[PDB]
């Protein structure tokens, strides 16, 4: 009974929490992974690049997790109680913040499926 980590999804432009154009294939991919594990808690964690202010990035990271939760629930018909949203702000980069490509990779959402918590 291991937690399942889905692939990271870098779906956001600077200071934005809306799902940028061309995000549908990566979203559908996570959705399918969610549909294969009915009832697992869907932990949706948002992240930011290190540009801007730490407190501002915390709120932004959480709004990004909420945008993905909202898509999965409204477009993916996943019950609302399945989700738990989390924000890491700029604290856990996956790429350098020294380049635009690196910062774009850090603007992202990570999904973990947790079986020990009942959620749906
Ligand atoms: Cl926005």
């Amino acid at each position: 009974p291991d937690v399942i980590r889905l692939d990271s999804m870098s779906l956001f432009d600077t200071g934005k929490w809306v799902l940028k154009p061309g995000s549908t294939k990566r979203l559908v991919s996570s959705l399918m992974d969610i549909k294969a594990r009915p009832g697992w808690l869907i932990v949706v964690a948002g992240h930011t690049d290190s540009v801007g202010e730490e407190k501002a990035n915390q709120l932004l990271s959480l709004k990004r997790a909420e945008s993905v939760r909202d898509w999965m629930r409204d477009t993916g018909d996943v019950p609302d109680s399945c989700f738990a949203v989390q924000g890491y702000g700029e604290s856990r980069p996956i790429a350098t913040n020294d380049t635009p490509e690196g910062r774009a990779l850090n603007r992202r959402v990570e999904i973990s499926l947790v079986p020990q918590v009942d959620a749906c």
